[PDB]
């Protein structure tokens, strides 16, 4: 008969750690049919299977394909999650690891998954991952030309999630219940909000005033917080997180799928917040069924501001070089 | 073959409509085997039948079994939870729906269940429902005998439901990113805290500024809050909430066989927070593999002291009526 | 800020015991936006409201409303399930409990529901739960006037669900693991076909052989499936079941829902197989995004034939019936 | 103040691809705290960040560590599941992969192993994933000395898995219900069940005779499900599967640790099933609180008796080999 009620689609473009491991997510709680694609071929059809074969175990029903075209992996999709690009440079020593070098690797990359995604889904909710992530965006935006609310990066979610998990630890408590969020762009430059921590709503300051935790303590926090990606990338050795940014980007992707209105923060599009024009920055979000269905402004203090700045001065300078150099066609 | 891992087992003392509801969710959920007691015979054979077969449904696998003796029930019950108890006064108005009107009804029903406990699982994990809440709460534990930290009443964590719903809506986001908090007694003076309503930890006044709520709005919010249990009691015609109350209980059951450490906020034993002493009220908490593991004491401003105290004298008042009873 | 994944919407019409548990699941699952709907004024509204509440205690977000009229109920509904009528004759006594005795009293209603169905919600998918089951399914399918694989009506997956309960009891196995089946009218006449158990595909018989089980054992077993029902009725005292009812209701819904194509017994259309035309009865289907997308033809032997055959002349003599009383409006 | 409900512990021994997997589907259940150990020292930290951070992304709470030693990876591990050793010979053609000839490789690891948890946690639970697997189960069991009932391998379930997903495909089902077995050594001469076949229970015979699928396509199936593995292998260039596996093996722990009592093949220990003796090799099985509760042995026709013997030459070649190596 006629097929009334299709599954969801998500494409992932880029079949290496973080997009099988969205794949994996999708496939574990039956969410969407997957399609892998990569410039690699061999290695997406391999782990296409592989994730086929999840199904069965966990017994769930969706279908998890390899496409070797940009055709037959964005067409249908009902959203684009694109970790496609370099995590690291060759010949780099691992304690100068910095996503800002991956720039003229991968805006190239994205800017054609970009025109791709204009051709064959523009209808879509794109959500990018490839580094340098606030400026990928930006070219992502642009190349692909969707509504600037149906494009976001995932990047303080896990930020955030890293800054809640050593939270948690410190206070005794599941991190579920607490929020913690770091805003600006993923980078050197984010910025872990420790006043605006919260256990269940409570101020982090009371359980300061309790004697459960130091100002010192939070603010080590912090700092562990932005540089938790260059830690994982000392200690793998080789690549870069995966777990938590996949887990985070579907989180993102479900909200969206599902319209829960999730408040999640996301490189979203500045339109007047916090001072900020024509750019996408880490920022506290809704998403829904309409996409970004809303960009929340915080209140920020004097110094909070001035970290805020510094962060948006990182993805400025990287937005006007990728402008700069970028070939005409 | 020795059984290494058993799986963990919650008794429902009182299997009428949230008895039932939470023994829906350990099948559901395959959380843990099942235990149905109540006086009233056949009819938790009935459920426990209906919910062994939820297991085949859904696919997964949990005992569920109806138990008429105490020894049965709460022998080996990892956790119980007591719903045992009237809704409502025979004969009263639906307008006149009062939980401490449930006092003289339920009060040695409360304290004989206690007393089985501290006979049959002393070490068990008790999180009361029946009403009157808090002051039920200090009677199942002074006959019980268990420790403080292994005694609990859920009712907040049902108020701070509504009150996140109702803030969830007019927000437009998910209220599993709203926190907000209710405190107190279960009952016409519990407390919401407006001051503390947070969008994923974000204070809930930028919201306001940025015309997203009002003041008036929040207030509203609040009342509705309070009186959303005779919302619901004069919606239904007949008995009261029990699928948001029987998750509340199953979350908080859940946070403590997991030793998840959830916060939640539910009915404590005051060990001088506020200056309460000897009586469990509405706070909160967190809630592990050790039971209560802290109790938080919120900094309250001035009219959050006033409507604290009202509160505290709800109780007080039904401590004092529960102990004349005895 | 235009929608772009609109949750599902499955409206209950009928909010008693089942339509309530159903909402429960949606809300708990948070499968999709729930609907309650019902004659009775004021606790639908009850219920709704301890559904909306439940969302947040479980971190969900759907929308629990109740309405009163059969348009805001019906109207965009992606899966219709009703549970309106009665469960027991008034003053019959717990021992002479029979689900055909409430024809006379639900015939009317399902039509009625059935009406408004093709008038406000014509491409939805309809899961009848209403007794007598089999009945108010064809009584439901010539009201509402949807294509014959959009409607179904929910029953052999709870009487299956019993037999897969006893079995695995009796076996030690969880009951993922047990295939049994009932097939026929939901009634005294069902048919738990005992040689078709399985244990993850392995005979029943070897088990028998080996002496796991006796052969009167799976009898009483069978036995016991069939008067499961009244079982639970004399137990309550008042209505009947209610938890593994509405569960059951769901996963049919969800397998459409999300195009699962499980493997589920349900009063399905009869276009030929087992010999039967024009006509709703429990048997094996596959329910998917297009609805039931195949009914399966399962080989009986004599005694099995037997036993079908009786539920068939139970069915059908009730459809005669039922069609000869039937007011024209 | 005292911990009353402890969270389960599974310990990876060995945190590769599988390792790590295993070690992301318990944060994201929330099923238990986990222990990440690896000979490689530094990645398995990184891992145990990572899914620490992946329990706040979706809001669970269980504690993921890398340990250094055996006795802080094992110490008080519920559940020990092994994937320490290598996945391809070196220098070895990808056309040329055989789970044989890792057994010099891999056996050594297995018996260290194996007499560490005799040491510090010999009432695990013991799942074995290392290749040659069948071989490596025995190694394992050999040198802990565990209970025969607290030790399996894992590797029929995946190819069960593989088989049913190519089932579900053909007869446009979810594979959840379709049951396809396959028992023996996990291998090239595995066997796949074909006349065991059932959609739901019922024989996929009719499905046959119905020409939803032909015989020769379902043997197409069964050949596919045997190289599945390698064909995996040559896709990927590097490594081989890891998802299904991961899955598998945690689906074998969450039936122990809940005492679910799922049927699921594996590796386990013959007491006389098919006049085997003294070895491991894939059967139907029944997993719960007690481990291996129970063993099927299936009726077999002419056809799958001779692929069976053949299966059963392959890995007591292997155990053969392996006792005249240590
Ligand atoms: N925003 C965040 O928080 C966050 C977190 C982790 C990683 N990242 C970034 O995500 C990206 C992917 O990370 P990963 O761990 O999956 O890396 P990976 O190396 O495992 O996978 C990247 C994949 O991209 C593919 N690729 C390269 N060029 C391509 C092209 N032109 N078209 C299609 N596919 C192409 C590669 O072949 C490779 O399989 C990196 O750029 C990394 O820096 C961002
Ligand atoms: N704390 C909260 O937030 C909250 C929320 C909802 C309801 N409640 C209270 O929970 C209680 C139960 O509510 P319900 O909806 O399940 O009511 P219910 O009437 O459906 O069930 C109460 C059950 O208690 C049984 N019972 C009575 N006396 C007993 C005894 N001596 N021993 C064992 N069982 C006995 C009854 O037979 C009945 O089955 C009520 O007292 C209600 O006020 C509290
Ligand atoms: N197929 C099965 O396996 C199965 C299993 C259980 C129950 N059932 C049947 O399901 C039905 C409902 O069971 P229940 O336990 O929910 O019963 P219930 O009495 O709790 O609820 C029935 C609800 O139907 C409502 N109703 C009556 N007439 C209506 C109308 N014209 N329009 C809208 N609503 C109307 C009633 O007001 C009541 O709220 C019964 O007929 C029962 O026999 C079938
Ligand atoms: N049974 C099955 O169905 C099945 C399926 C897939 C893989 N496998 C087998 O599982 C094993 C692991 O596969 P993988 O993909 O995780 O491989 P992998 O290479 O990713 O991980 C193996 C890990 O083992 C570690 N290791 C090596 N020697 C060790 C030692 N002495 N002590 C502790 N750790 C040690 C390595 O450093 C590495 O991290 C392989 O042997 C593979 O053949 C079996
Ligand atoms: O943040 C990280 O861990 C990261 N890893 O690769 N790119 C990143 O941003
Ligand atoms: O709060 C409620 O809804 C309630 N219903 O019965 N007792 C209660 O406390
Ligand atoms: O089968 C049952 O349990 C039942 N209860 O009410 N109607 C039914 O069919
Ligand atoms: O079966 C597989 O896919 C496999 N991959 O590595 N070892 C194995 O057994």
């Amino acid at each position: 008969p006629a097929l009334v009620q299709r599954r969801k689609k998500v494409a992932m473009i880029g079949s290496g750690m973080i997009g099988g491991t969205m794949g994996y997510l999708c496939a574990l709680r039956e969410l969407a049919d997957v399609v892998l694609y990569d410039v690699v071929k061999g290695m997406p059809e391999g782990k296409a299977l592989d994730l086929s074969h999840v199904t069965s175990v966990v017994d769930t029903n969706v279908s998890v394909r390899a496409e070797y075209s940009y055709e037959a992996a964005l067409t249908g999709a009902d959203c684009v999650i694109v970790t496609a690009g370099l995590t690291k440079v060759p010949g780099k020593p691992d304690s100068e690891w910095s996503r800002n070098d991956l720039l003229p690797f991968n805006s190239k990359i994205i800017r054609e998954i970009g025109q791709n995604i204009k051709k064959y889904c523009p209808k879509t909710f794109i959500i990018v991952v490839t580094n340098p992530l606030d400026c990928m965006v930006k070219v992502m935006c642009e190349a692909s030309g969707v509504p600037t609310n149906m494009i976001c990066g995932m990047a303080c979610m896990l930020d955030s999630g890293r800054f809640r998990r050593y939270v948690a630890d410190a206070l005794s408590v599941s991190p579920r219940d607490v929020q913690a969020t770091v805003i600006g762009t993923h980078g050197d430059c984010m910025v872990p909000l420790v006043r605006y921590i919260t256990v269940n709503g409570y101020p982090i300051q009371k359980f300061i005033k309790d004697g459960v935790v130091t100002e010192k303590q939070l603010e080590e926090i912090a700092e562990h917080t932005k540089v938790s990606g260059g830690e994982i990338v000392r200690f793998l050795g080789q690549g870069s997180a995966y777990y938590a940014p996949a887990a985070s980007a579907v989180a993102m992707a479900t909200s969206f799928l599902n319209d829960e209105k999730r408040v999640i923060p996301c490189s979203v599009y500045c339109n007047g917040e916090y001072g900020l024009k024509d750019m996408f920055i880490g920022l506290p979000a809704v998403i829904g069924g309409a996409g970004i269905e809303r960009v929340i402004e915080l209140e920020l203090n004097e110094e909070e501001k001035k970290q805020f700045q510094k962060s948006v001065d990182d993805v400025m300078a990287l937005n006007k070089a990728v402008a700069a150099l970028q070939a005409p066609g």
